[PDB]
């Protein structure tokens, strides 16, 4: 089974493996497309940290480099960085998969519109 964000921040949800060894770039995009999703882009991460998302977890993107959105300095997720940080790695290297849903429009899937 895959673990997904409970709550996508602008479009975006962070996807794994329930257990190790995680996915290589190939593998992570096709994490996404077995869920109806894409690979997020960099640019697609940078926006949702930007409305609070964060993560302990490098993921793959669509510019074949893995990132890590923080917004807190904690020693174990990306050694205390804040921002969104990234990791220029082979191909071939275990990740989990940033993916992201282009039927999203609220900021926070969690959160709906004042009705
Ligand atoms: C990625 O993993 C798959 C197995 O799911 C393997 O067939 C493929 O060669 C791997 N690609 C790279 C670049 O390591
Ligand atoms: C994508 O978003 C739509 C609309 O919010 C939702 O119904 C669907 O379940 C989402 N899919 C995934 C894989 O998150």
């Amino acid at each position: 089974d895959l673990s997904i964000s409970t709550c996508r921040i602008m479009g975006v949800a962070l996807v794994g493996r329930n257990k190790n060894p995680q996915m290589n770039f190939t593998e992570a995009n096709e994490a996404c497309k077995m869920l109806g999703l894409t690979l997020a882009s960099r640019d697609q991460v940078e926006s949702a940290q930007k409305s609070g998302f964060e993560t302990c977890s490098y993921g793959w993107v669509g510019e074949q480099f893995s990132v890590i959105p923080r917004i807190f300095s904690n020693p174990r997720c990306g050694k205390n960085g804040k921002g969104v940080l990234i990791w220029n790695a082979p191909s071939s290297q275990k990740f989990k998969a940033y993916c992201h849903n282009s039927s999203d429009t609220w900021v926070n899937s969690c959160i709906p519109e004042i009705v």
